C-alpha cells in the first residue's frame, strides 16, 4: 500500500517514543542521528537537518508524528532488504556487468512509469555522478535513489 496499516503506525509510534531522549512529542536532529549511527550510517546534524526541513509539514524543523509517518512510509515501502535494491539495480543494468548507462537507465525508468527524455535522464545521473562517466553505478544509484 501507499497508506500505512494500524500495525505499521503502531510500530512507528513505538519507534517514535523510543528515539526520543527528552520524552516529548518532537524528534530533534540529535535524537534521530543517534539511531542513524546505530543503524550503520554517519550523517552529521547538518546533513540530518537538511532532510528534516524538506519533509517538515509544519515547517518547524522538528519531527512530529504525522511527518514521521510520512517519512517512514516513504522509507519502508521503497526499501526491502537492500537485497531488493541490488537485484533491481542488476535488472536495470542491461548486460549486468557494472553500470547502468544513461541509455539503459532511460529505457528501464521509462518502462517503469514516468517517461524520461534524454536530458531528464542526464540530470538524474549528473547530480550523483562522481566520475563524470555518464553511467550510474551501484553506490551512485543508491545515492541517487535516496535523493530525488
Ligand atoms: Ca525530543
Ligand atoms: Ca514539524
Ligand atoms: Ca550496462
Ligand atoms: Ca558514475
Amino acid at each position: 500500500a501507499d497508506q500505512l496499516t494500524e500495525e505499521q503506525i503502531a510500530e512507528f509510534k513505538e519507534a517514535f517514543s523510543l528515539f526520543d531522549k527528552d520524552g516529548d512529542g518532537t524528534i530533534t536532529t540529535k535524537e534521530l542521528g543517534t539511531v542513524m549511527r546505530s543503524l550503520g550510517q554517519n550523517p552529521t546534524e547538518a546533513e540530518l537537518q537538511d532532510m528534516i526541513n524538506e519533509v517538515d509539514a509544519d515547517g518547524n524543523g522538528t519531527i512530529d508524528f504525522p511527518e514521521f509517518l510520512t517519512m517512514m512510509a516513504r522509507k519502508m515501502k521503497d526499501t526491502d532488504s537492500e537485497e531488493e535494491i541490488r537485484e533491481a539495480f542488476r535488472v536495470f543494468d542491461k548486460d549486468g556487468n557494472g553500470y547502468i548507462s544513461a541509455a539503459e537507465l532511460r529505457h528501464v525508468m521509462t518502462n517503469l512509469g514516468e517517461k524520461l527524455t534524454d536530458e531528464e535522464v542526464d540530470e538524474m545521473i549528473r547530480e550523483a555522478d562522481i566520475d563524470g562517466d555518464g553511467q550510474v553505478n551501484y553506490e551512485e544509484f543508491v545515492q541517487m535513489m535516496t535523493a530525488k
